[PDB]
RNA sequence: UUUU
């Protein structure tokens, strides 16, 4: 039993997908603690109107004030799982609500979206059934752990001016200025917990958040959120379709889903420096491919999306927190699942189920 | 589950 991915059999109409409430929000320090406020949300901060154009240098600081997060440390939900213990009873759609959901990181549901047009990563989702709730947690595919491993020095400092830049951008009070000069790391976040559906499928996720816009006319979260992103600086017609092809599709799902309204990017020279800003609003992203033969179609990635949903559901009929059903996609073929017990797929922690049992 |  599998699921096929072709962008084809996903053509219809877009479905629906209910506008994303916010439910709550943590932060995690310096240290991976967790906290239960906003005190990790930063605020956006541009150049000034006045001033010269940006001149981000973003491989300043690397590698002596570069803090990295252990990425052997695999914390799969534990951090959304703390956030729902602790609001269990608060949760707004009535009794049973969570009972329907489906709880997953928002970059979980990412990777689903741009699946029909992905050809070169793979990936792995661990599904449990526990008290109804259906949980998505993703897997390290062996070959990405040899990838991680196997980083060029050249991307691991790429990875940073990406963490930079967003120091570039933000300030740690509402109309304060940026601090280049403090160091990058990257076990603090701060994270939004939000509610949607998509399809017939109710859905709890929580996505890192890079900033909030206290200068957006709009002021009720996610609407308030603003994405940050680097790009390389692009001259030829032919390097812009490139990127509206591949990289605005990542954009556009990450974003789309959380509702986060706009995108702001930062494109780089070939020396690292960033000296061009550019908004992408998030609704009109597609309008870049929606005449182009090898663009991409968000009915496809939120059908294909919702087809998974349904298919997952299906599949994991048994309702029990240490078995897993692992679904397994690499391109050019379709996702296919197989079962596990126990060490090491099981992901949901005794803390959480015996908490929840009681 | 952030980055490229
Ligand atoms: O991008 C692709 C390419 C192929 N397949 C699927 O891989 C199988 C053999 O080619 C087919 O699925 P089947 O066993 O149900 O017939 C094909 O649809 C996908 O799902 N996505
Ligand atoms: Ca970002």
């Amino acid at each position: 039993p599998s699921l096929r991915t072709q962008p084809s059999l996903y053509s219809g109409p877009f479905p629906f997908y209910r506008r994303p409430s916010e439910l709550g929000c943590f932060s995690l320090d310096a240290q991976r603690q967790y906290h239960g406020d906003a005190r990790a949300l930063r605020y956006y901060s541009p150049p000034p109107i006045n001033g010269p154009g940006p001149d981000f240098d973003l491989r300043d600081g690397y590698p002596d004030r570069y803090q990295p997060r252990d990425e052997e440390v695999q914390e799969r939900l534990d951090h959304l799982l703390r956030w729902v213990l602790e609001h269990r009873n608060q949760l707004e759609g009535g009794p049973g609500w969570l009972a329907g959901a489906t709880v997953t990181w928002r970059g979980h549901l990412t990777k689903l979206l741009t699946t029909p047009y992905e050809r070169q990563e793979g990936w792995q989702l661990a599904a449990s059934r526990f008290q109804g709730t259906l949980y998505l947690s993703e897997v390290e595919t062996p070959a990405a752990r040899a990838q991680r491993l196997a980083r060029p020095p050249l991307l691991r400092e790429l990875m940073y001016m990406g963490y930079k830049f967003e120091q570039y951008m933000c300030a740690d009070k509402p109309g304060g200025s940026p601090d280049p000069s403090g160091e990058v790391n990257t076990n603090v976040a701060y994270c939004s917990v939000l509610r949607s559906r998509l399809g017939n499928h109710p859905l709890l996720f929580s996505g890192e958040v890079d900033c909030l816009n206290p200068q957006a006319p709009c002021t009720q979260p996610p609407s308030c959120y603003v994405e940050l992103k680097t790009s390389k600086e692009m001259h030829s017609p032919g390097q812009w379709r490139s990127f509206y092809r591949h990289k605005l599709l990542k954009w556009w799902a990450q974003s789309f889903l959380p509702g986060v309204p706009h995108v702001v990017a930062g494109f780089r020279n070939p020396e690292g420096f960033v000296c061009s800003l550019k908004t992408f609003p998030t609704m009109e992203m597609f309008e870049n491919v929606r005449n182009d033969r090898e663009g991409w179609n968000p009915s496809v990635c939120m059908n294909f999306c919702a087809a998974f949903l349904s298919f997952a559901q299906s599949t994991v009929v048994q309702d029990d927190p240490r078995l897993v059903h692992l679904f397994s996609w690499e391109p050019g073929g379709p996702v296919t699942v197989s079962v596990h017990r126990d060490a090491p797929y099981a992901f949901l922690p005794s803390w959480y189920v015996e908490t929840m049992t009681q």
